[PDB]
């Protein structure tokens, strides 16, 4: 429940991190991992669920080791048939079973069950996204879900992922703007919001950003509101 909005000093800067935004950048363009009907096949630690999830695609890796934020949530969807979806990081990886490599590729939540939970008809209210840029209103796209209950990072991906492309709201060097947050905002009232900028430093470490997501928050794609609050960098 309830998050309030990001307090002026409080939102990370882009002209404080100083390691290529290119590392930042390499999580949302074009980048996730997607699963059907899949059923945890083992754990590493209490926390996450293994699954077999062959890169489906040009294949670099075969086993997918998602995080939730403790064991409690785990032992929920394990056993479970679930759909998933979320950004992932070669960087740090599990070291499972010792007996049997190539690609281990690891992520946070992103775990929504396939059972009643897509419409009886194709993408619905493919959700809209409202930017500001500089407190005015500038954008309004929408992202298209097939699920009701969708996770909150699919929907933080797939807006970033739009932005990266016409708006080069992250790029190699560093981004066009300093600040940036993405606001949800539920049929109930319920806000909470994710810091879209890289921590002061050099390196950005993308296991430690992309835990943002461990909670599995779920939100529901007919009612969610979604806001992305930007601030360009000065000049």
């Amino acid at each position: 429940e309830s998050q309030p909005d990001p307090t002026p000093d409080e939102l990370h800067k882009s002209s404080e991190f100083t390691g290529t935004m290119g590392n930042m950048k390499y999580l949302y363009d074009d980048h996730y991992v997607s699963a059907t009907k899949v059923m945890s096949v083992d754990k590493f630690l209490a926390h996450d669920l293994i699954y077999n999830i062959s890169d489906k695609k040009l294949k670099n890796y075969d086993k997918v080791k998602t995080e939730l934020l403790n064991e409690d949530l785990a032992k929920k969807y394990k056993d479970e048939v679930v759909d998933v979806y979320g950004s992932n990081y070669y960087v740090n990886c599990y070291f499972s079973s010792k007996d049997n490599t190539g690609g281990k590729t690891c992520m946070y939540g992103g775990i929504t069950k396939h059972e009643g939970n897509h419409f009886d008809n194709g993408n619905l209210q493919n959700v809209l996204i409202r930017v500001y840029e500089n407190k005015r209103n500038t954008i309004s796209f929408e992202v298209q879900t097939d699920k009701k209950s969708v996770t909150a990072q699919e929907l933080d991906i797939k807006a970033r992922n739009f932005l990266i492309n016409k708006k080069n709201l992250y790029e190699f060097n560093s981004s066009p703007y300093e600040t940036g947050y993405i606001k949800f905002i539920e049929n109930n009232g319920n806000t909470f919001w994710y810091d879209m900028m890289p921590a002061p430093g050099d390196k950005f470490d993308q296991s430690k950003y992309l835990m943002m997501y461990n909670d599995n928050k779920t939100v529901d794609s007919k009612s969610v509101k979604i806001e992305v609050h930007l601030t360009t960098k000065n000049g």
